[PDB]
């Protein structure tokens, strides 16, 4: 549209209310990127007074070795928010990793390849009512104090995503009498229209448009790209998990 760099958002259409969600990803890092895992209320970012509903997973470009992990709660304009960091190795540009979002009534769990890294209770998690979509994004972020300078000649960038696992909150009766239940699972062979929706918007702060044309499928993963407007395309090799 009007910006200068084309992004990507995948987004599930259907929104649920807590779960346990897996995505096993290559991330996208250079400095001045975000590539992302998010849980998102649709509609948070209009400002008429409603809660803003949102749990991250961020890798900040100019740090590939380790992601943000975030809870935005509040509103539009007034934002509640619980940054923190973790580091991950082989580097997340380097290595296809399993990230996980737990969301119960008691509490928001983010583990990387099964490892728990951050569990959070209290205030922000008794905020996160309602219902989530699953969300993935690309996009670079004006503060370069948060990103990095955005270096353009590391363009274009890819994020792949091998599969996703969607797994019911079923308190107690999961296996091993565990509280999740999975649900479905997206192998990537194709873009399932009737599940996932391609972004096209964009937000300040923001110097992308996200648009359709850089999300691909191809060799059985799903791609997000970042690339100049006007350059959007892959030709590249998917990696091999
Ligand atoms: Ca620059
Ligand atoms: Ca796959
Ligand atoms: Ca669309």
């Amino acid at each position: 549209s009007a910006k200068d760099f084309s992004g990507a958002e995948l987004y599930t259409l259907e929104e649920v209310q807590y779960g346990k969600f897996e995505a096993r990803m290559k991330m996208a890092a250079a400095s001045g990127t975000v590539s992302s895992m998010i849980l998102y209320q649709n509609g948070s970012e209009i400002a008429d007074g409603r809660p803003w509903v949102e749990v991250d997973i961020e890798v900040l470009g100019k740090n590939p070795g380790s992601f943000q992990s975030n809870i935005i709660t509040g509103k539009a304009g007034a934002q509640k928010t619980s940054e923190k960091h973790h580091a991950v190795s082989p580097a997340a540009d380097q290595a296809f990793h399993t990230y996980g979002l737990e969301w119960t009534p008691n509490y928001v769990r983010w583990t990387v390849d099964g490892q728990e890294v951050r569990k959070t209770e209290g205030g922000q998690v008794s905020n996160l009512t309602g219902t989530q979509g699953l969300r993935f994004n690309l996009w670079s972020s004006e503060s370069a104090a948060w990103v990095g300078q955005f270096d353009e000649s590391k363009l274009p960038l890819f994020q792949f995503i091998n599969w996703v696992k969607v797994y019911k909150y079923t308190p107690g009766q999961g296996e091993g009498g565990s509280d999740f239940t999975l649900d479905w699972t997206d192998n990537f062979d194709t873009f399932d229209g009737s599940r996932w929706g391609k972004g096209d918007w964009t937000f300040d702060g923001n110097r992308v448009d996200l648009t359709d044309k850089n999300i691909y499928s191809r060799d059985g993963m799903l791609i997000l790209a970042l690339t100049r407007k006007g350059q959007e395309s892959f030709n590249g090799q998917v990696p091999r998990d």
